[PDB]
């Protein structure tokens, strides 16, 4: 049957050497199995490489992007001058490393490390992994990333080429409640997205929705909001996708169902991870990826707010009624 020389067993015998890489990331780059950094810094890198990919460009005779290709790795000298790629270098060195030491391509390498890196996050579910994406590639166009200044038509087009409708959008932004920030404001480096930056869940959504009061840093940085209590950060474009007519019912949608919120944003990342490939020419290696513990933790509107607190904008389906904490505000430590 397919056993592997580490008597693991596997459905194909491509799978195998991902055993290897994933010993070696555990061990090195996620020190010790860790939720930390390098998973948030190899999340935004899979949307970055991935999103480079334009039907648009490709119908008007221009390259469009190979998405899902390793580029922003084996094209870096380029592709981390563009505006949305910084704080990245150190990250991309780490995998490149990792990529020429196991002979795997890069595209491959970025894939399986979002999905080894998200099991090490209690709450998250087990994405899909599929191996054999070609390692050569072309640089990214320019301009393919949203901004957090953007406006809500921009960020829509922009992902709707890519290929995702609104509500995938929503669904992808899931990955911001393992999330902070280092370059929009940097006096409050590692500010966290929402309060639970080590747990894939809802605080997020819900986060984002409550009344910004609260300036956290010394100043405003670029694209920076009010958020609801010290310690957080809110990005405008997170603030506008919450309350704007096309994507607020789907935000408020998740905001009472880990369960939910967990399955919606493994369909999207799957679909994200095979943009410029035909998923049926991949090789399914999924039962390589392990189990994260589980999330027990409720949903909770946090620090003594109630719903009176969160600025409803689905006029359709009335706000879930979600816990509230008997607390003072919190103040959120940077994430670690
Ligand atoms: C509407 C599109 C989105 C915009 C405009 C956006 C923008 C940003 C920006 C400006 C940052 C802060 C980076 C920094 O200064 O360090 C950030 C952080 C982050 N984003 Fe996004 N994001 C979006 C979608 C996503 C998606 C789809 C994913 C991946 C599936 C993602 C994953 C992350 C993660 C995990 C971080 C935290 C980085 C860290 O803590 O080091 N983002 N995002
Ligand atoms: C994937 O392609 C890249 C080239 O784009 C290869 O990367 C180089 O690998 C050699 C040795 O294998 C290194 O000395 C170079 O420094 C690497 N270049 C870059 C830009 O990183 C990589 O080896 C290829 N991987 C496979 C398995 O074919
Ligand atoms: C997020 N980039
Ligand atoms: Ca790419
Ligand atoms: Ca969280």
């Amino acid at each position: 049957s397919v056993t592997c020389p580490g008597g693991q067993s596997t459905s194909n015998s491509q799978c195998c050497v991902w055993f290897d890489v994933l010993d070696d990331l555990q061990t090195n780059f996620y020190q010790g199995s860790k939720c930390e950094s390098p998973v948030r810094k190899i999340l935004r890198i899979v949307f970055h490489d991935a999103i480079g990919f334009s039907p648009a460009l490709t119908a008007a005779g221009q390259f469009g992007g190979g998405g899902a290709d390793g580029s922003i790795i084996a094209h870096s000298n380029i592709e981390l001058a563009f505006p949305a790629n910084g704080g990245l270098t150190d990250t991309i060195e780490a995998l490149r490393a990792v990529g020429i030491n196991h002979g795997v391509s890069f595209g491959d390498l970025i894939q399986f490390a979002t999905a080894v890196g998200m099991s090490n996050c209690p709450g998250s579910p087990r994405l899909e992994f599929l191996t054999g994406r070609s390692n050569s590639s072309q640089p990214s166009p320019p301009s393919l990333i949203p901004g957090p200044g953007n406006t809500v038509t921009a960020i829509l087009d922009r992902m709707g080429d890519a290929g995702f409708s609104p509500d995938e959008v929503v669904d992808l932004l899931a990955a911001h409640s393992l999330a902070s920030q280092e370059g929009l404001n940097s006096a409050i480096f590692r500010s966290p997205l929402d309060s639970t930056p080590q747990v894939f869940d809802t605080q997020f959504y819900i986060e984002t929705l409550l009344k910004g009061t609260t300036q956290p840093g010394p100043s405003l940085g670029f694209a920076e909001e009010l958020s609801p209590f010290p310690g957080e950060f809110r990005m405008r474009s997170d603030a506008l996708l919450a309350r704007d007519s096309r994507t607020a019912c789907r935000w408020q949608s998740m905001t009472s169902s880990n369960e939910v919120m967990g399955q919606r944003y493994r369909a999207a990342m799957a679909k994200m991870s095979v943009l410029g490939f035909d998923r049926n020419a991949l090789t399914d290696c999924s039962d390589v990826i392990p189990s994260a513990v589980s999330n027990n933790a409720a949903p909770v509107i946090p620090g003594g707010l109630t719903v009176d607190d969160i600025e409803v904008s689905c006029p359709s389906e009335p706000f879930p009624e979600i816990a509230t904490a008997s607390g003072p505000l919190p103040s959120l430590a940077p994430a670690p």
